[PDB]
């Protein structure tokens, strides 16, 4: 509350105050206990900042270091800013100016742009470019799409020292397993059988542990994908199980599912399901939709599966995901009817947060880059007072930079593996995303269920796409459009509404910039990713993502602020009201005395159905370039309710149909 | 008892007669459940086999099958015989043959010989060797000595690939880690820091189960290799651990020690001794003796470790060796001092059973092939009946055939990584040993702590080791000396015993060998390494190894031969005599009524002296190129009683102090 002005002022007293010569500390750092230079700045920054010494330490207000909360501060305390000898050296406003020409090199010009608009909170960088932007070998990408190389050992054991390699900087990671041969099937080479699946994910589990982002950061955090007609399906949906054969489970990676259409027709018709060992039904995983149930329902008629109830493993799902909150479900055809990558050859999985949908293969790792926009500093009192509106003009206007930004991070990005490189210079995925949605409502006082809401969710995710596209534009005007570009849903004129067939919703030209992508390319293959930013949306003090807000008070206790000034504006707010938040988990519903409006405008999460969370998904969707981070809230999980939700979702359809699962 | 001439004489019922016929059945097979072509013989052999169909049918003397005992062929029978549907189809007598094929090629002649001396009896093959020989892909090496190739993630994980695609096939593995950076060093890519060599280890601890020799054989088995001054040395020495923190054990491996000299002096002098990381004190492993202690010493001096009490972690080790029966102890210096591969550069550590000590490197992996002559089968009654000898003429002879042998093997041998083709096409190293030594002393009425065993256990091994040398050298005017050879130990004339500063013992005439040996090189760096053979000495039915009976009754009962039918002479062979076996562990002594001299020649090895076993192990090391599978008994284990089994050992320049250490 108050201990914010005052732990922000401390680091004040006990930090350097010029840039120029905070840089100059870092950049000249000797580890004491090996006499060895480890510098924190690279060559090409240090210099960049010395040669405009005075242009630099001139644009740092300091002022702007007041304008993170609590919480927000002593994240980028503890984990963000550069520390010398455990001492912290770096101000948050030289972290911000670092990760700017970390971005920006000697374009200082948007280098200060990119500056203002950070301190100002419009926006920022996903974790990974928050650390490394603008120090010795920048790794600035969130995300990892692997293949596993090939059906054999050498081909196991390469894909595991990749992710060990990928590991060790620290980047998430979205494995795809498709074609491991299955328990039990036949090894030409030492006339044997396979153990299947589990022991290799055993292995991978492991390494994920070992690799400890770095040594001694973080432990390594893979997601898995299989498709549910690979026969150790039923082992594999439990990996994250709480009870028996501990040989059996793999605690520290997360099983997802890529779910083909057939899977969910055969389950609500009550039909069969057939289970095949990669090596028994070959290509099922190199193609989709149609051209799948084809050569599925083939291999199925020519015996070489075996077949159980399509319901049997719904149900062992169902059962996993209450328990767990896991698997994740990835519609696989709804990935690759709507991706611009299609062009690219079958995508075969998502990747740790279930937001990105990218291609990838033995020698290609799909690569992504994050940044998010903050949805509430957009909001200005209107024009004459009393009243409040949404700046989608700016918000455009800011959309543009930031995809600007993620291109520059591409090319000064420093690729961990040569499949990464060789992958993110080709296609050029970026991945724009949101916070403060559930701010943004509650500011301008519009219930998240609401029609205004609604219509909100809708323009914003509709300029923020409209935008990304056109500077993504202008910059294949400038550099060439993306290598891979001649042949895409894109180069037709085929954006990503029209393949959800919609018309757009039509705030913003939308005939115009078709016309200039069709004539002179886009730079990126994607754009817009919408991700769980539970990091970054911490320290710019806003609600994560685009859920709702789960509890209006958190916790050391903290009230949701525009509830709580709305409570003692309302002349309401006594102990009574403190005593009322504090065990029945911070739900302002059936509360003695509280107007029925400030009830529909500070609804929990589980107080909003699952049904409407649903449809707003499916409404920005058509926006959304890739996928996005769909968590799902029940509380009183029944079969059905859970069914009810995975069904009408697809049928939506929706790309990630789930990705968590909290229960209770 | 009489269920050997029983099912024996069953399977003689279900199996085919002509040996071409069983080729034809093996060759054409197919595997059922997946219409796929599963051959059991090569081409090249298959081939052999047809063309010669009536010279070899009318070979195989099938009279020949009723030399196995009980578990001796039900041991062929289980594990070892060629199997159609879980049904045999090779008899013992066409195991052997196309064994003898396998190695021999179109030499038909030496087929033929191969194949005779293996019937009777004579020697036999390691079992890589009798499961693969003649074989698709012939993988007939026991041994692997492998390299960490670098202080890096990429190194790790390339040694991880390396050693399950080894463990695929199904080859021990010993690995050594001397450069692995210890708990806590730095780390300059990820500024970061090591959690060290235990993490290391558990992943390749999964590994090893994982790769289960080729999937549903057996599961690997890993020796690890450390330099005491390593410090994580504590941990490592508890790897196989009965108790408390789970993430700290790795129950499936072995450690074993690289023990230089300084390290026992330190211990007996009762003082200091200090551990480094190898980052801060590198090089210690790439040099031994004098060199080593004038660059450890200055290290230390430096401040560059963490000194303690030499005699706290000796303390741990006996410790660990009493609970455990591990870590080995192999001697670093006596090891490298005392090579004939030392102009190879410095040997980093030995094999699985410890009785391999070859030159190793990150792209250089020591293999190597094994044989066991059969040291009963070459007693005759004298000339006069009524009395027994030993023919050294006929064993020289036949060590001849087996070194020509492991040869072929050598050239006709299918290598799972290429660092192994590489080293074992350059250095050539073979490896001969023995069994029936507690036999051969049994039937002539020797004990085996009796100063004629003594003798015999000396001449044995020199005729064998003169022998190995001679028709090395026969293969090396034939084609040409191994490449490496020049520069050797051996190329000056300098053989086993002379590093050893003995005079040999003079039964055979090594001054005329030398002569050639000089003259024309010989083909092999290596040939004489004992070991365990603890699968092949159940085959032929004699007591592993060279080490004496463990007990004179085994489990199904059976009690010692060469005992048996002494108490039945002697006339005192009731059942009293049956029940004073049972349940006091088969050990004769102090006994009611049996001779003191049947009681001094059938000692359980708990009964003779570990004194006198070392002794012996010294003699005979001087004739042993290599190191050899010494393993340690003890019943009543003070701290004591093992400080000066490992010390007396040491000072007698042994190379292998322990391998395992059976206790109580
Ligand atoms: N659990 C276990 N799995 C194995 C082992 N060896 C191979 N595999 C599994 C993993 C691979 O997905 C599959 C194929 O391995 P490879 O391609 O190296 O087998 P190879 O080329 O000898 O035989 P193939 O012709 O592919 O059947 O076999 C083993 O020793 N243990
Ligand atoms: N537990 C753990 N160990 C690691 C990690 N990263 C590296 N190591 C250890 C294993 C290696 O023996 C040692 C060196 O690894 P590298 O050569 O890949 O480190 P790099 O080249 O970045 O740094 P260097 O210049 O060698 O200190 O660090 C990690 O994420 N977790
Ligand atoms: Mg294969
Ligand atoms: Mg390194």
């Amino acid at each position: 509350t108050l201990a914010a002005r005052i732990a922000i002022s401390n680091l004040h007293k006990q930090t350097t105050k010029q840039f120029s010569k905070v840089v100059e500390d870092l950049y000249r750092y000797v580890n004491a206990a090996t006499g060895k230079p480890a510098p924190m700045i690279s060559d090409d920054v240090y210099n960049i900042v010395m040669e405009n010494k005075d242009k630099l330490n001139s644009a740092i207000v300091y002022d702007r270091d007041f304008q993170y909360s609590y919480f927000g501060f002593k994240t980028l305390e503890r984990s963000y800013l550069l520390r010398i000898n455990g001492q912290v050296a770096e101000r948050p406003q030289h972290l911000i100016m670092r990760v700017a020409l970390g971005i920006h090199g000697r374009d200082i010009e948007a280098a200060l742009e990119t500056y203002n608009l950070m301190s100002l909170k419009y926006f920022t960088h996903a974790s990974p470019t928050l650390f490394n932007a603008g120090t010795p070998k920048p790794q600035m990408s969130s995300c990892f799409l692997v293949a596993m190389k090939e059906d054999s050992i050498e081909g196991i054991y390469d894909t595991l020292k990749e992710c060990a390699l990928i590991s060790k900087t620290a980047g998430g990671i979205g494995l795809h397993i498709h074609n491991i041969r299955s328990t039990g099937s036949y090894i030409a080479g030492t006339n044997g059988t396979s153990n299947g699946l589990i022991p290799m994910i055993r292995v991978f589990n492991n390494t994920a542990r070992y690799v400890d982002q770095g040594g001694n950061k973080a432990p390594g955090a893979f997601a898995l994908y299989l498709e549910p007609w690979h026969a150790d399906i039923f082992d594999f949906i439990d990996i994250r199980k709480n009870h028996g054969k501990e040989e059996i489970r793999a605690r520290d990676l997360f099983p997802a599912l890529w779910i083909p259409d057939l899977f969910m027709k055969r389950v609500e018709e009550n039909g069969t399901w057939t289970l095949f060992s990669p090596t028994s039904a070959p290509g099922l995983s190199d193609c989709y939709g149609d051209e799948f149930e084809a050569l599925y329902t083939r291999y199925e008629k020519e015996g070489r599966g075996k077949t159980i109830k399509a319901q049997k493993l719904w149900y062992s799902i169902l059962e996993a995901q209450t328990e767990t909150g896991t698997p994740f479900v990835v519609y696989k055809d709804a990935c690759n009817r709507k991706s611009n990558q299609k062009n690219l050859g079958v995508i075969k999985s998502s990747n740790l947060c279930c937001e990105i949908v990218e291609y990838s293969a033995p020698d290609e790792t799909a690569v992504c880059n994050l940044a998010s926009v903050a949805l509430p500093a957009f909001i200005e009192t209107s024009e004459d007072g009393k009243t409040s509106t949404y700046n989608f003009k700016k918000l455009h206007e800011i959309a543009k930079v930031v995809t600007r930004n993620l291109n520059r991070v591409i090319d000064r990005n420093y690729y961990p593996v040569e499949e990464a490189r060789k992958s993110n210079m080709r296609h050029r995925p970026i991945a724009l995303g949101v916070q403060g949605l559930a701010d943004t409502f509650m500011l301008l006082r519009l219930p998240f269920d609401s029609e205004e809401a609604r219509l909100l969710n809708i323009q914003i995710f509709e300029t923020i796409y409209h935008a990304s596209m056109e500077a993504s534009c202008e910059l294949a005007q400038k550099d060439g459009p993306y290598e891979t570009f001649q042949g895409s849903p894109a180069s037709q004129g085929i954006l990503q509404f029209d393949m959800w067939d919609q018309k757009p919703y039509g705030m913003w030209d939308w005939d115009t910039l078709r016309k200039d992508i069709m004539k002179h390319g886009v730079r990126n293959s994607l754009t817009m990713a919408p991700m769980p930013t539970a990091s970054t949306s911490q320290i710019l003090g806003y609600n994560e993502c685009f859920e709702p807000v789960t509890s209006n008070m958190y916790s050391f206790q903290v009230v949701n602020p525009y509830l709580l000034r709305d409570l003692v504006d309302l002349g309401i707010w006594d102990e009574g009201m403190k005593q009322y938040l504090i065990t029945q988990n911070g739900s302002i519903q059936g509360l003695p005395n509280v107007p029925q409006e400030l009830k529909d405008l500070y609804k929990t999460v589980w107080e909003i159905s699952q049904k409407t969370i649903i449809n707003m998904a499916a409404d920005r969707s058509v926006y959304i370039d890739q996928s996005h981070s769909l968590n799902l809230f029940l509380r009183a999980p029944t079969m059905g309710k859970l069914t009810s939700m995975h069904f009408y979702g697809w049928k939506k359809g929706l790309k990630t149909g789930m990705y968590y699962l909290r229960t209770q």
